């Protein structure tokens, strides 16, 4: 079933995660996956030659058949989901009115990125756009997200913005007992150590534990199981640059997809304990996506978008991508322990269709 878009989105997740490692090695990285593909796909249909090649290779379509519709999907299960959960993953493109955007493009975007496209006047009235676009998204986001695009460096000549802004306060399926919650000691490493509110329980989870990765591995679901979290937890404290080292030889789109998998786990009572934590990121992915193959899109020289329009001198002029994630106790109501006061990966996915919606590591309170 070409929903195997899932794998492209999880491969270039992964991809992405390396890069965002390597820019932020000691950061707690948070970023979503989800939106920066879909805004990257949506993109991709106004290119044509090279460039609509690049964002095809780089994302991960090369045998995904309907992408457009893979999406049109994702996205509506995603919007479905907003109305139960605290959950936002709103994406906008915006272009600006000068360059006039073909009927073509229009109706081919209209149902798989309903909403997502929107033309402005960056050139002209440049602050009132800034000012509108604030909020639009300090809205669109629940008042989460109060001025999205102020360190970003959105000019007059700006031509096609892309912004991505998420957040999900979660609730979990089996909520932790806030009498259990207390502070404890994050370990950061071998010898270093900072507090944490460590949430404590002990119930039934989907659990596995790799021997040759030497990681554990947990899932702890959602409130009816729309979402799981993955937790990727070492069993043993180490050293940034070893951990460091692991993300870049063991971690792969392949791994990540098997030592994930529910069905690789077993049902265990496990002793649980979760660090209480809020993350906040904003990125600019420009450098990170050209490290991965993305150049013709940033140009405004090399770039073709006679898919979109045919105004000349047309670019990705700026990419803004801002994810907040807050994990509390809040949820409803053989043998093995989880305690995670350590560096760990995590993933937050769609269990429909397995995407990864939330991807991160959480390296420090």
């Amino acid at each position: 079933s070409m929903d195997a878009l899932q794998l492209a989105n999880s491969a270039f997740a992964v991809d992405l995660f390396k890069q965002l490692c390597e820019k932020e090695p000691l950061g707690n990285v948070l970023f979503s996956p989800i939106c920066l593909s879909t805004s990257l796909s949506l993109a991709q249909v106004g290119a044509k030659g090279d460039t609509a090649n690049e964002i095809g290779q780089v994302l991960h379509f090369e045998n995904v058949k309907d992408v457009p519709f893979g999406f049109q999907t994702v996205t509506s299960d995603v919007n479905k989901l907003s109305s139960f959960y605290s959950l936002k993953l709103i994406k906008r493109l915006y272009v600006d009115k000068s360059l006039n955007l073909s009927t073509e493009f229009i109706s081919s975007t209209k149902r798989p990125y309903a909403k997502e496209l929107e033309t402005v006047d960056f050139k002209d009235k440049l602050e009132e756009t800034k000012g509108q676009i604030n909020n639009s998204i300090k809205d669109l986001t629940d008042g989460h997200f109060e001025n999205i695009l102020a360190d970003n460096s959105v000019n007059d000549q700006t031509k096609i913005l892309v912004v991505n802004a998420a957040y999900f306060v979660g609730k979990w399926m089996k909520k932790f007992p806030e009498s259990e919650t207390k502070e404890c000691p994050f370990r950061l490493n071998k010898t270093d150590t900072k507090p944490v509110q460590m949430m404590n329980m002990e119930a039934t989870f989907c659990m596995g534990n790799i021997d040759s990765i030497n990681c554990k591995i947990i899932e702890l679901p959602f409130q009816n199981k729309h979402l799981s979290m993955f937790i990727l937890l070492p069993k043993d404290v180490e050293d940034e640059s070893t951990g460091l080292e692991k993300i870049e030889k063991q971690l792969n789109s392949e791994s990540l997809s098997q030592w994930t998998n529910p069905s690789t786990m077993a049902n265990a009572k496990v002793k649980l304990s979760i660090p209480k934590f809020k993350v906040e990121k904003m990125i600019d992915p420009k450098a990170c996506l050209e490290n991965l193959g993305l150049k013709h899109i940033f140009s405004e020289d090399t770039s073709d978008f006679s898919g979109m329009s045919e105004t000349k001198g047309v670019a990705l002029s700026n990419v803004i991508h801002k994810v907040c994630l807050e994990i509390t106790e809040d949820g409803g109501d053989h043998k093995d322990e989880l305690n995670a006061d350590h560096p760990f990966i995590y993933i937050i996915r769609h269990n429909k269709t397995r995407n990864i919606i939330f991807f991160g590591k959480f390296c420090s309170p």
